[PDB]
DNA sequence: CGCCTTGACCAGCGC
DNA sequence: GCGCTGGTCAAGGCG
């Protein structure tokens, strides 16, 4: 259902942008008590017809990876 | 227009 | 009840 994706990214790209075939609207960004890097919160470009939610944050275990986390599935292709 | 920012809002969950 | 934590709002700008 809610999948997870680890993406190698240079540590200078601090945008937390993960290209994944969809476009997204950013609705927040917060630091969490276990990772001193920010977590970005997105929703699908097809919201609210689409329920997919998105989180991107740099892995605390491997700083060379971003972690992208999704919730739900789309109803489109674009 | 629409997206990003950022601090404020929230609620729920463990005591 | 209550402090904490992540998740979300919604206002102020800006390409
Ligand atoms: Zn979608």
């Amino acid at each position: 259902n809610v999948s997870t994706v680890y993406v190698p990214t240079e540590t200078s790209d601090t945008s937390l942008t993960v290209k994944d075939g969809f476009q997204w609207r950013k609705y927040g960004q917060k630091v969490t008590r276990d990772n001193p890097s920010p977590r970005a919160y997105f929703r699908c470009s097809f919201a609210p017809s689409c329920p997919v939610k998105k989180k991107v944050q740099r892995s605390a275990e491997d700083p060379s990876l971003l972690v992208a986390t999704y919730e739900g599935t789309h109803n489109h292709l674009g």
